[PDB]
């Protein structure tokens, strides 16, 4: 294995060091509004040494966007595949890139046999390419690593069972800005190229100067280059045909051949039909173009894209656009004085012939690590504010994904006849979940009835994935003597403390005890991470006289709190007099499933306690039906609250986290959370669903006198408070707490609610950000670029450290943040824009509703910790924080038997699965073979993090091989499952490096 921390790669571009270096000036370039003129020497080119151009047609269609899938498929994309399979079929020369396969399995799907065997035809003599082949186009910002595989794993075993095809190329013209994990996730699944289009103005400036917009892009940590992807930057404003020519989209524009009037040209010269009278004249303005664009890159290739949205939609357009270009091939390739040869190509076709170049000594490509955030596309217009647009939807997304995770690993144990339809509900899981990884998706950039329906189906995925879930269970922990199961019965329903939350709906059901009625319930947890884990749940009962045992009577130790709900005039606590929230230490094996019982009492039972409850506030009385301990009332005050060894926090009048003693001796570390707004600017560009144009610097939140609710218990204490638009809550059960912020923006037009820590930490100009949930990348506040341009996404988490002291942010939602001074951490909260933001989404954001989003706070020393070089360009979380965000992302799933009674019932599963390194997971596990097939085959992706190590090194090697028995075969497989990369004599799956992720998959006779 590398050394990850010690080691710095020496690459040609740094995107960070890069940044430091950039001026950032916005200058008229001319034609080339954001570039300079080109000038290339007419001699370069001659009969031996010649310009080779592919003029690659193509068609962005997008998953949802203005209108829905369905809507789109129906209006334009199946008319768009309809006239692509003929046309290619009657003119062999012509080439099509298709890249969206979520549209191109809903249309296969549909075709009579004879034209499935055609389009195999087109597809197999490579008229029609598939580029990347994943389900969408995904967003590349908010995306977590495993919904990129999840979607792209799907496109990809798609393209293979129906089409026997597998891209080694990708396409993403359109994702706002661009991610290092995406080479990374493609490198490891047995790609050899990469496009990117949507990068920085001013990066493409400058990598442009350098001829550096093709390099080979590795890993911020990777000193050997094993992670390094050939990468094109497409070098103009856009994808479309203006700017895909060359750098004069005036006279690019008179080459859309679509453009002859109900579209037209902005620069008012329109296309014209190719004829022998113009040609000549023609060609001279468009190999003029070519050979401009040409001069921005390294070899005498030249990629030229034809497309646009939903383009290819008419047979007439195919007609108007392949007979024109004809016409121009024809007489560019005839006349020696041009030097260029001019064909119809595919993406896979102009990446074959680079690398000819390279191979044939022509050109050597310089190195690249780094992201490209944030992008703007002109002036001051940062995309920062996708970052959190319909965060109601981001929080879903990696709900839905722990769910699709748990579903497929809990079903994943047994084969299932077919009448459970267990194959039916996964796929339509795996399939809504990947749709939300769209650009339009994820990203809240989509119109309301869009975001709705994108809601709806990962509303329906969440329901296949419990009804999965509760069968797994069922069969896992029931006597094989007994389990006779009814594939259509609810067994167990989930109960699920975070989503919605109980602020959000009042969604969560109360197990029902009675001494004569049901005086005892089986619970179960599952726990989808390879190692034992000891974590608080909770349930709603009928009465607080509730004892835990686990099925063999051992009795658990338990705390009963009240069932707290916030209430608006002022915004106050008020409590059940019916229901009581149980709260008990669940111990579960790696990978496994553990059984407990809830029993009623008539008083309070041995091993059960309750917590006191003080609200701050000129009070009167509130009563609590059956819980012993009565509420005790006050006027506002500084509170402090500890809970086991875990920290102390001590909070305000107001209620709000000032600061946190690590140990005893320790100091009292000062660390002030604070609400903050953002508005929108009265003249200039307005902040939309994809920009944040902030009118200056947040200015405070007036909370008022504000209701301060404190719940003290031996496991579990909160503080809560009722701000405006934000029921604040702060949760310790004795390590790093747990923030919970409920954000209802209401109707506060022109707002972003941000959420700020302020400490002493002399973090400087420094923070970490992370990308895709996968690796942390070091920020440097820049002064010399607005605010807009300092948020970076946060897809799960932030961090600030001097020499001695870290502050750890994890989320459970991707949303954008900071840190705009010394010792902040900022992350917006919620946004709602009365404007549009020009980028045709033709709406502002106005369908805010509540969410409740989640967080774990990680304060700790890192003096003894060793650090990465002051030099490297990434950051890595310690094991506190690490597992932080473990119990964020993939928490202890909740099983309530339904039945009054459990005949069979097992106590666990999973007590003989290894304990795997803290820094190990099993991302997936998934079965590969439905029950009819002699050969049964389980695949796993392991991914291994990077934990700072801080010198406090009970581990069982895994081998994910030999977890499922009679073991025919274990095979290292590409991270789709698609490919074998080796057959393991030893039958076992090694161990992988620190930030490697590799794929198995074992077979069973
Ligand atoms: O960018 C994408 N598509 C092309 C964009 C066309 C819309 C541009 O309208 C500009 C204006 C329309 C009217 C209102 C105002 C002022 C003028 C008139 C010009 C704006 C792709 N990226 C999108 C990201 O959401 C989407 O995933 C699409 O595939
Ligand atoms: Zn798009």
């Amino acid at each position: 294995c590398q050394d990850v921390v010690q080691d710095v790669p020496n690459v040609d571009v740094q995107m960070l060091e890069l940044y430091d270096r950039m001026s950032f000036k916005d200058i008229d370039g001319g034609v080339w509004k954001q570039g300079w003129n080109i000038k290339y020497d007419p001699l370069k080119y001659n009969a031996h040494h010649k310009l080779k151009v592919f003029v690659v047609p193509h068609s962005h269609n997008d998953p949802g966007w203005i209108q829905t899938f369905e809507e789109y498929y129906q209006h334009d994309t199946k008319h768009i595949l309809s006239n692509a399979l003929r046309h290619l079929h009657d003119n062999p020369e012509m080439k099509f890139i298709w890249a969206e396969i979520s549209y191109f399995a809903r249309f296969y799907h549909d075709l009579g046999e004879n034209k499935k065997l055609q389009m195999k035809s087109i597809v197999k003599n490579g008229q029609l390419e598939f580029v990347t082949g994943g389900w969408v186009m995904p967003d590349e910002a908010n995306s977590h690593w495993r919904n990129v595989l999840l979607q792209l794993t799907e496109g990809q075993t798609w393209l293979k069972q129906f089409m026997n095809v597998t891209p080694t190329a990708s396409w993403a013209i359109d994702p706002f800005g661009h991610s290092p994990t995406m080479p990374y996730i493609l490198q490891k699944s047995g790609f050899k190229n990469m496009l990117i289009q949507r990068t920085h103005y001013s990066v493409k400036k400058e990598l442009a100067q350098q001829r550096q917009l093709e390099f080979l892009w590795r890993q911020i940590w990777d000193n050997k280059g094993d992670t390094a992807l050939f990468t094109h930057m497409m070098p103009f404003y856009s994808y479309d045909i203006p700017h895909t020519c060359g750098p004069d989209p005036k006279v690019c524009c008179q080459f859309d051949f679509k453009r002859m009037g109900g579209l037209s040209c902005p620069w008012k010269v329109p296309p014209r039909t190719i004829s022998d009278q113009n040609v000549a004249a023609r060609s001279d303005l468009l190999v003029d173009q070519w050979k401009k664009k040409a001069e921005l890159y390294r070899t005498n290739v030249l990629l030229i894209p034809l497309g646009d949205d939903f383009r290819f939609k008419q047979n007439t357009e195919w007609d108007v656009q392949r007979v024109n270009y004809e016409r121009l091939f024809e007489h560019i390739n005839s006349q020696a004085h041009f030097n260029v040869q001019a064909q119809f190509g595919t993406l896979q076709e102009y990446f074959d012939a680079v690398h000819q170049a390279e191979r044939a000594g022509q050109a050597e490509f310089p190195t690249l690590s780094g992201d490209f955030f944030t992008y703007a596309d002109r002036s001051d217009n940062y995309w920062s504010g996708y970052y959190t647009s319909r965060p109601y939807h981001k929080r879903m997304d990696r709900v839905l994904m722990h769910y699709v995770r748990a579903a497929e690993m809990l079903s994943a144990w047994h084969s299932w006849d077919g009448m459970a339809r267990i194959e039916e509900r996964l796929e339509q899981a795996r399939r809504e979940l990947s749709l939300f990884q769209h650009h339009d998706g994820i990203t809240g950039t989509a119109k309301t009835h869009v975001v709705v329906d994108y809601e709806q189906r990962m509303q329906e995925a969440l329901k296949a994935c419990q009804m999965v879930m509760q069968q797994s269970v069922y069969r896992l922990l029931t006597k094989p003597s007994i389990y006779s199961p009814d594939f259509s019965f609810s067994y167990f329903t989930l109960d699920d403390s975070r989503w919605p939350g109980s602020g959000v709906e009042d969604s969560r059901t109360t197990i029902i005890l009675g001494e004569d009625i049901l005086p005892s319930k089986h619970v179960v947890m599952h726990n989808t991470l390879p190692h034992w884990r000891e974590q608080l749940v909770d349930f709603y009962v009928s009465s607080p006289f509730v004892s835990v045992t686990d099925l063999a009577n051992n009795p658990v130790e338990a705390q009963v709190s009240p069932v707290w709900s916030w209430h608006h005039d002022t915004i106050h606590p008020q409590g059940s007099t019916t229901k009581y929230r149980i709260i008990f230490k669940a111990r579960v094996p790696p990978m496994g499933l553990a059984t407990y019982v809830l029993t009623i009492s008539d008083s309070k039972p041995e091993h059960t306690s309750y917590a006191s409850n003080l609200l701050l506030r000129n009070p009167t009385s509130l009563p609590l039906g059956q819980y012993p301990e009565d509420v005790k009332f006050g006027d506002p005050r500084e509170i402090s609250l500890r809970v086991g060894n875990g920290p102390t926090l001590a909070f305000s009048e107001q209620g709000l986290l000032k600061s946190i003693q690590l140990t005893q001796d320790s100091p009292h570390v000062p660390v002030h959370f604070k609400f903050l707004k953002y508005g929108v600017r009265s003249h200039g560009d307005r902040s939309g669903a994809y920009l944040f144009l902030p009118n200056g610097p947040a200015s405070p939140v007036e909370l008022g006198q504000p209701v301060v609710l404190v719940t003290k218990g031996k496991l579990e204490s909160s503080v809560s408070v009722g701000l405006p638009s934000v029921v604040h809550q702060t949760i310790m059960r004795g390590g790093a707490p747990e923030i919970r912020n409920l954000v209802d923006i209401g109707s506060l037009d022109n707002t972003e609610i941000v959420m700020r820590l302020e400490t002493h930490i002399d973090s400087g100009d420094i923070f970490y950000t992370d990308l895709n949930g996968l690796q942390f990348i070091k920020r440097r506040r820049l002064d010399k670029l607005p605010l807009q341009a300092n948020y970076y996404p946060i897809p799960s988490g932030m961090f600030i450290e001097d020499a001695n002291t870290r502050l750890t942010l994890l989320t459970g939602q991707p949303l954008g943040g900071s840190s705009l001074a010394s010792g902040e951490l900022e992350i917006m909260q919620d946004r709602r824009l009365a404007s549009d933001d020009e980028r045709g989404l033709g709406q502002g954001v106005l369908d805010n509703k509540p969410v409740l989003h989640i967080y774990r706070l990680v304060l700790e020393k890192v003096n003894n910790c060793v650090r990465p070089s002051e030099l490297h360009p990434a950051g890595y979380l310690t094991s506190a924080a690490h597992k932080a965000s473990q119990s964020l992302l993939d928490p202890l799933d909740k099983f309530i038997f339904a039945e009054n009674e459990w005949i069979g019932a097992q106590g666990q599963f999973g007590g003989d699965h290894p304990s795997a390194r803290e820094d190990l997971d099993v991302s997936v596990m998934r079965r590969l073979t439905k029950s009819s097939a002699k050969t049964q085959r389980v695949g796993y992706v392991l991914h291994r993090t990077n934990l700072m190590q801080c010198g406090t090194p009970h581990t069982q090697k895994l081998d994910v091989c030999h977890l499922l028995p009679n073991v025919a075969r274990c095979e290292r497989t590409t991270l789709t499952f698609l490919q074998n990369l080796e057959h393991l004599d030893g039958m076992v799956a090694p161990e992988v490096c620190p930030m490697e992720t590799a794929a198995y998959v074992s077979s069973h006779s």
